[PDB]
């Protein structure tokens, strides 16, 4: 596609995994490594995606995805992932998530840093970083067709005034794309 964002998809490293319910587990926790978790919440009927990145290797160790999970359940699942990966810190897109998730992150003692995806400018910085790392052969994800498809279908458009926009082709989703970009913002 002429308007592909991820022109370096050919350099994406593809990793085998075990599906454990809502998790795709590439590898279990290694305590000599430091991890973070990109978190795109399930604000309403959209998916929540939590991407555990090994910051020593640049590889996704685990990716959890679901939709329709309660807000509290999303936070509990994030807590469990964080704890599983050595109190991995969460890079949380807190923009427009609502008071309950924001309060729950603090109330539950989640190890997190806010990265609100609050404009097209912020989004472009996150995505361009992911795209560059990808072309450089530094991005490694679970070899799952849904993940690869969501990256393949992430495209450039232009607004009425001529500003750049990045979004899913057609009527698609970008929760996986954004979760991965949030994780890799730290790499
Ligand atoms: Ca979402």
């Amino acid at each position: 596609a002429m308007n592909s964002v991820f022109s370096g998809l050919d350099m994406l490293i593809l990793l085998p995994y075990e599906r454990r319910g809502t998790r795709l587990v590439v590898e279990d926790y290694r305590p000599d490594h430091i991890y973070c978790i990109g978190a795109d919440f399930g604000k309403n009927q959209d998916y929540s995606v939590f991407s555990v990145l090994d910051l020593d290797t640049g590889a996704i160790a685990c990716l959890e995805r679901m939709n329709g999970a309660t807000w509290s359940d999303q936070v509990a699942r994030l807590k469990a992932l964080s704890e599983d990966y050595g109190h991995a810190y969460v890079v949380a897109d807190t923009w427009g998530v609502g008071d309950a998730i924001a309060e729950e992150l603090d109330a539950q003692g989640i190890n997190y840093t806010p990265l609100p995806v609050k404009s097209s400018s912020v989004k472009e910085q996150l995505i361009s970083n992911l795209a560059l790392l990808m072309e450089k052969g530094q991005v490694a994800v679970p070899n799952d067709k849904t993940i690869l498809d969501e990256l393949r279908n992430f495209r450039y458009y232009r607004t009425a005034s001529g500003n750049q926009v990045m979004r899913a082709y057609g009527r698609g989703h970008d929760d996986i794309v954004m979760s991965l970009a949030l994780a890799y913002s730290q790499y």
